[PDB]
Protein backbone atom coordinates (compact mmCIF):
# COMPACT_ATOMS: atom_id res chain seq x y z
CA UNK A 1 0.00 0.00 0.00
CA UNK A 2 1.70 3.21 1.27
CA UNK A 3 5.06 3.89 1.19
CA UNK A 4 6.46 6.95 2.53
CA UNK A 5 10.47 8.64 3.00
CA UNK A 6 10.78 11.37 5.83
CA UNK A 7 13.19 13.51 5.13
CA UNK A 8 15.93 15.15 8.31
CA UNK A 9 18.70 17.08 8.21
CA UNK A 10 19.20 18.95 11.39
CA UNK A 11 19.38 17.63 14.93
CA UNK A 12 17.94 20.19 17.11
CA UNK A 13 15.32 18.70 19.87
CA UNK A 14 12.27 19.94 18.48
CA UNK A 15 12.81 18.81 14.86
CA UNK A 16 13.69 15.09 16.09
CA UNK A 17 11.01 14.46 18.14
CA UNK A 18 8.35 15.92 15.41
CA UNK A 19 9.67 13.51 13.38
CA UNK A 20 9.43 10.57 15.60
CA UNK A 21 6.07 11.78 16.59
CA UNK A 22 5.29 11.60 12.72
CA UNK A 23 6.42 8.18 12.36
CA UNK A 24 4.43 6.58 14.81
CA UNK A 25 1.14 8.49 13.71
CA UNK A 26 1.84 7.83 10.60
CA UNK A 27 2.05 4.51 11.55
CA UNK A 28 -1.69 4.26 13.52
CA UNK A 29 -3.48 6.56 10.68
CA UNK A 30 -2.24 4.00 8.01
CA UNK A 31 -3.40 0.57 7.72
CA UNK A 32 -0.52 -0.86 5.78
CA UNK A 33 2.55 1.71 5.19
CA UNK A 34 6.17 1.09 4.10
CA UNK A 35 8.67 3.53 5.88
CA UNK A 36 12.13 4.85 5.59
CA UNK A 37 13.83 7.94 7.53
CA UNK A 38 16.76 9.18 5.71
CA UNK A 39 18.90 11.89 7.74
CA UNK A 40 21.90 13.40 6.28
CA UNK A 41 24.39 16.27 7.49
CA UNK A 42 23.09 17.15 11.16
CA UNK A 43 21.15 14.83 11.11
CA UNK A 44 22.65 11.79 11.52
CA UNK A 45 23.63 12.73 14.96
CA UNK A 46 20.51 11.42 15.23
CA UNK A 47 21.50 7.76 14.55
CA UNK A 48 24.63 7.60 16.15
CA UNK A 49 24.73 4.76 19.02
CA UNK A 50 25.42 7.57 21.85
CA UNK A 51 22.68 9.31 20.61
CA UNK A 52 20.02 10.41 22.96
CA UNK A 53 17.46 8.90 20.53
CA UNK A 54 18.80 5.68 20.16
CA UNK A 55 15.91 3.89 22.25
CA UNK A 56 12.96 5.55 19.82
CA UNK A 57 15.59 4.71 16.92
CA UNK A 58 16.11 1.14 17.99
CA UNK A 59 12.39 0.87 19.02
CA UNK A 60 10.85 1.81 15.59
CA UNK A 61 13.09 -0.11 13.53
CA UNK A 62 12.05 -2.82 14.72
CA UNK A 63 8.40 -2.14 14.03
CA UNK A 64 9.57 -2.06 10.65
CA UNK A 65 10.86 1.50 10.27
CA UNK A 66 14.14 1.92 7.91
CA UNK A 67 16.91 4.27 8.90
CA UNK A 68 19.19 5.23 6.25
CA UNK A 69 23.01 6.86 7.02
CA UNK A 70 24.39 8.90 4.44
CA UNK A 71 27.53 7.06 3.15
CA UNK A 72 28.88 10.74 2.04
CA UNK A 73 28.04 12.57 5.20
CA UNK A 74 29.45 10.23 7.17
CA UNK A 75 32.51 10.57 6.24
CA UNK A 76 32.51 14.62 5.78
CA UNK A 77 31.52 14.22 9.51
CA UNK A 78 34.14 12.12 10.07
CA UNK A 79 31.83 8.67 11.16
CA UNK A 80 31.62 5.30 9.70
CA UNK A 81 28.95 2.42 9.85
CA UNK A 82 31.04 1.50 13.42
CA UNK A 83 29.76 4.97 14.67
CA UNK A 84 25.69 3.94 13.59
CA UNK A 85 23.53 2.24 15.98
CA UNK A 86 22.65 -1.45 15.12
CA UNK A 87 19.60 -1.91 12.30
CA UNK A 88 20.73 1.29 10.88
CA UNK A 89 21.62 1.18 7.02
CA UNK A 90 23.72 3.34 5.20
CA UNK A 91 22.65 4.26 1.45
CA UNK A 92 25.20 5.56 -1.14
CA UNK A 93 23.75 9.28 -0.47
CA UNK A 94 21.22 10.56 1.22
CA UNK A 95 19.45 12.95 -1.22
CA UNK A 96 19.93 10.52 -3.94
CA UNK A 97 18.23 7.63 -2.43
CA UNK A 98 15.55 10.47 -1.46
CA UNK A 99 15.12 10.62 -5.09
CA UNK A 100 15.07 7.37 -6.17
CA UNK A 101 12.41 6.56 -3.57
CA UNK A 102 10.49 9.76 -4.90
CA UNK A 103 10.92 8.09 -8.40
CA UNK A 104 9.51 4.82 -7.49
CA UNK A 105 6.32 6.56 -6.55
CA UNK A 106 6.94 6.69 -2.78
CA UNK A 107 5.76 10.02 -0.72
CA UNK A 108 8.05 12.49 0.54
CA UNK A 109 7.26 14.20 3.88
CA UNK A 110 10.07 16.54 5.37
CA UNK A 111 9.06 17.43 8.84
CA UNK B 1 -5.76 21.24 -13.09
CA UNK B 2 -3.54 21.47 -10.74
CA UNK B 3 -3.80 20.17 -6.86
CA UNK B 4 -1.48 20.85 -3.99
CA UNK B 5 -1.24 20.19 -0.46
CA UNK B 6 1.29 22.92 1.82
CA UNK B 7 2.49 21.28 5.16
CA UNK B 8 3.15 23.55 7.71
CA UNK B 9 4.40 22.61 11.83
CA UNK B 10 5.97 25.73 12.82
CA UNK B 11 4.04 28.96 13.77
CA UNK B 12 6.66 31.63 13.80
CA UNK B 13 5.67 34.81 11.72
CA UNK B 14 7.79 34.54 9.06
CA UNK B 15 7.10 31.40 8.18
CA UNK B 16 3.30 31.65 8.51
CA UNK B 17 3.72 34.68 6.16
CA UNK B 18 5.65 32.82 3.64
CA UNK B 19 2.95 30.21 3.31
CA UNK B 20 0.37 32.79 3.53
CA UNK B 21 2.53 34.43 0.59
CA UNK B 22 2.90 31.17 -0.89
CA UNK B 23 -0.95 30.16 -1.41
CA UNK B 24 -1.67 33.45 -2.66
CA UNK B 25 1.03 33.99 -5.02
CA UNK B 26 -0.29 30.02 -6.43
CA UNK B 27 -3.54 30.95 -7.20
CA UNK B 28 -2.43 33.96 -9.03
CA UNK B 29 0.22 32.04 -11.06
CA UNK B 30 -1.83 28.82 -12.29
CA UNK B 31 -5.25 29.21 -14.13
CA UNK B 32 -6.46 26.13 -12.15
CA UNK B 33 -5.52 24.82 -8.55
CA UNK B 34 -6.94 23.43 -6.22
CA UNK B 35 -5.00 23.96 -2.70
CA UNK B 36 -5.34 22.37 0.86
CA UNK B 37 -3.33 23.10 3.85
CA UNK B 38 -1.85 20.84 6.28
CA UNK B 39 -0.84 22.16 9.79
CA UNK B 40 -0.01 20.02 12.53
CA UNK B 41 2.08 20.55 16.13
CA UNK B 42 2.84 24.05 16.27
CA UNK B 43 1.53 24.87 12.82
CA UNK B 44 -1.95 24.43 14.64
CA UNK B 45 -2.28 27.63 16.30
CA UNK B 46 -2.58 29.44 12.86
CA UNK B 47 -5.65 27.85 12.61
CA UNK B 48 -7.20 29.05 16.18
CA UNK B 49 -9.84 31.18 16.84
CA UNK B 50 -7.90 33.64 18.43
CA UNK B 51 -5.57 33.78 15.64
CA UNK B 52 -3.20 36.47 14.69
CA UNK B 53 -3.99 34.96 11.50
CA UNK B 54 -7.63 34.20 11.33
CA UNK B 55 -8.18 37.01 8.98
CA UNK B 56 -5.56 35.68 6.22
CA UNK B 57 -7.19 32.07 7.26
CA UNK B 58 -10.88 32.89 6.58
CA UNK B 59 -10.19 34.87 3.79
CA UNK B 60 -8.13 32.23 2.37
CA UNK B 61 -11.17 29.56 2.82
CA UNK B 62 -13.58 31.67 1.18
CA UNK B 63 -11.50 31.51 -1.84
CA UNK B 64 -11.67 28.10 -2.19
CA UNK B 65 -8.90 27.03 -0.18
CA UNK B 66 -9.17 24.32 2.81
CA UNK B 67 -7.37 24.12 5.90
CA UNK B 68 -6.50 20.89 7.72
CA UNK B 69 -5.79 20.77 11.57
CA UNK B 70 -4.51 17.18 12.62
CA UNK B 71 -7.04 15.64 14.87
CA UNK B 72 -3.88 14.21 17.10
CA UNK B 73 -1.83 16.82 17.38
CA UNK B 74 -5.35 18.67 18.79
CA UNK B 75 -5.70 16.64 21.77
CA UNK B 76 -1.98 16.27 22.28
CA UNK B 77 -2.34 19.81 22.43
CA UNK B 78 -5.34 20.41 24.61
CA UNK B 79 -7.50 21.47 21.58
CA UNK B 80 -10.41 20.26 20.22
CA UNK B 81 -12.52 21.50 17.11
CA UNK B 82 -14.40 24.26 19.50
CA UNK B 83 -11.02 26.15 19.45
CA UNK B 84 -10.77 26.40 15.50
CA UNK B 85 -11.59 29.26 13.13
CA UNK B 86 -14.65 28.23 11.06
CA UNK B 87 -13.90 26.86 7.62
CA UNK B 88 -11.04 25.09 9.04
CA UNK B 89 -11.73 21.13 8.50
CA UNK B 90 -9.96 18.06 10.76
CA UNK B 91 -8.47 15.39 9.14
CA UNK B 92 -7.80 12.29 11.20
CA UNK B 93 -3.51 12.80 10.89
CA UNK B 94 -2.26 15.44 9.49
CA UNK B 95 1.10 13.33 7.55
CA UNK B 96 -1.39 10.70 6.73
CA UNK B 97 -3.51 13.33 5.13
CA UNK B 98 -0.44 14.30 3.14
CA UNK B 99 0.68 11.31 2.37
CA UNK B 100 -2.68 10.23 1.00
CA UNK B 101 -2.52 13.29 -1.04
CA UNK B 102 0.71 12.85 -2.36
CA UNK B 103 -0.54 9.30 -3.35
CA UNK B 104 -3.52 10.47 -5.44
CA UNK B 105 -1.86 12.81 -7.93
CA UNK B 106 -1.57 16.19 -5.63
CA UNK B 107 1.78 18.14 -5.72
CA UNK B 108 3.75 18.76 -2.37
CA UNK B 109 5.36 21.67 -0.69
CA UNK B 110 6.88 22.33 2.34
CA UNK B 111 7.73 26.57 2.97
CA UNK C 1 16.50 9.89 -16.58
CA UNK C 2 16.33 11.22 -13.44
CA UNK C 3 14.35 14.89 -12.92
CA UNK C 4 14.63 17.03 -9.49
CA UNK C 5 14.27 20.87 -8.47
CA UNK C 6 15.20 21.71 -5.22
CA UNK C 7 13.49 24.40 -3.06
CA UNK C 8 14.92 27.04 -1.23
CA UNK C 9 13.09 29.93 0.87
CA UNK C 10 15.88 31.02 3.29
CA UNK C 11 19.49 32.58 3.61
CA UNK C 12 21.14 31.73 6.21
CA UNK C 13 24.66 29.77 5.89
CA UNK C 14 23.87 26.25 7.19
CA UNK C 15 21.08 25.92 5.12
CA UNK C 16 22.26 27.35 1.69
CA UNK C 17 25.66 25.96 1.94
CA UNK C 18 23.17 22.35 2.52
CA UNK C 19 21.59 22.78 -0.57
CA UNK C 20 25.27 23.36 -2.89
CA UNK C 21 26.42 20.15 -1.04
CA UNK C 22 23.26 18.66 -1.76
CA UNK C 23 23.31 19.82 -5.44
CA UNK C 24 26.93 18.04 -6.02
CA UNK C 25 26.15 14.96 -3.75
CA UNK C 26 23.31 14.57 -6.21
CA UNK C 27 25.33 14.91 -9.51
CA UNK C 28 28.18 12.64 -8.20
CA UNK C 29 25.61 9.80 -6.81
CA UNK C 30 23.76 9.45 -9.93
CA UNK C 31 24.50 8.80 -13.59
CA UNK C 32 22.06 10.94 -14.72
CA UNK C 33 20.31 13.71 -13.51
CA UNK C 34 18.37 17.29 -14.69
CA UNK C 35 18.43 19.82 -11.89
CA UNK C 36 16.60 22.74 -11.03
CA UNK C 37 17.28 25.23 -8.17
CA UNK C 38 14.01 27.11 -7.00
CA UNK C 39 14.76 30.30 -4.78
CA UNK C 40 12.12 32.34 -3.84
CA UNK C 41 11.34 34.96 -0.71
CA UNK C 42 14.89 35.80 1.41
CA UNK C 43 16.40 32.15 -0.88
CA UNK C 44 16.89 34.79 -3.58
CA UNK C 45 19.42 36.70 -2.37
CA UNK C 46 21.60 33.59 -2.71
CA UNK C 47 21.33 34.39 -6.53
CA UNK C 48 22.21 38.30 -6.46
CA UNK C 49 25.49 39.36 -8.42
CA UNK C 50 27.01 40.69 -5.03
CA UNK C 51 26.21 37.27 -3.19
CA UNK C 52 29.43 35.51 -1.09
CA UNK C 53 27.89 32.08 -3.33
CA UNK C 54 28.26 33.89 -6.80
CA UNK C 55 30.92 31.43 -7.20
CA UNK C 56 29.14 28.54 -6.27
CA UNK C 57 26.26 29.53 -8.46
CA UNK C 58 28.03 30.79 -11.27
CA UNK C 59 30.21 27.45 -10.91
CA UNK C 60 26.78 24.65 -10.61
CA UNK C 61 24.86 26.78 -13.69
CA UNK C 62 28.03 25.76 -15.95
CA UNK C 63 27.19 21.76 -14.55
CA UNK C 64 24.12 21.93 -16.02
CA UNK C 65 22.27 23.22 -12.68
CA UNK C 66 19.39 25.79 -13.76
CA UNK C 67 18.95 28.23 -10.79
CA UNK C 68 15.17 30.08 -11.01
CA UNK C 69 14.41 33.24 -9.08
CA UNK C 70 10.50 33.73 -8.92
CA UNK C 71 9.38 36.89 -10.79
CA UNK C 72 7.22 37.97 -8.05
CA UNK C 73 9.17 37.72 -4.97
CA UNK C 74 11.64 40.23 -6.77
CA UNK C 75 9.59 42.82 -7.07
CA UNK C 76 8.44 42.35 -3.56
CA UNK C 77 12.45 42.71 -2.80
CA UNK C 78 12.86 45.40 -4.81
CA UNK C 79 14.88 43.53 -7.51
CA UNK C 80 14.86 42.78 -11.07
CA UNK C 81 16.53 40.61 -13.19
CA UNK C 82 19.67 43.30 -13.73
CA UNK C 83 20.67 42.50 -9.88
CA UNK C 84 20.72 38.62 -10.62
CA UNK C 85 23.97 37.01 -11.15
CA UNK C 86 24.81 36.06 -14.94
CA UNK C 87 23.24 32.52 -15.79
CA UNK C 88 19.83 32.61 -13.46
CA UNK C 89 16.95 32.35 -14.71
CA UNK C 90 13.74 34.24 -14.30
CA UNK C 91 10.34 31.75 -13.62
CA UNK C 92 6.94 33.34 -13.31
CA UNK C 93 6.61 31.82 -9.87
CA UNK C 94 8.80 30.40 -7.33
CA UNK C 95 5.88 27.55 -6.11
CA UNK C 96 4.05 27.74 -9.25
CA UNK C 97 7.24 26.23 -11.04
CA UNK C 98 7.59 23.86 -8.32
CA UNK C 99 4.15 22.61 -8.81
CA UNK C 100 4.50 22.30 -12.61
CA UNK C 101 7.44 20.47 -12.21
CA UNK C 102 6.38 17.71 -9.76
CA UNK C 103 2.97 18.03 -11.97
CA UNK C 104 5.38 17.08 -14.68
CA UNK C 105 7.24 13.89 -12.81
CA UNK C 106 9.93 15.84 -11.18
CA UNK C 107 11.22 14.79 -7.93
CA UNK C 108 10.91 17.21 -4.83
CA UNK C 109 13.55 18.41 -2.38
CA UNK C 110 13.19 20.93 0.49
CA UNK C 111 16.98 21.44 1.79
Amino acid sequence: DYRVVFHIDEDDESRVLLLISNVRNLMADLESVRIEVVAYSMGVNVLRRDSEYSGDVSELTGQGVRFCACSNTLRASGMDGDDLLEGVDVVSSGVGHIVRRQTEGWAYIRP
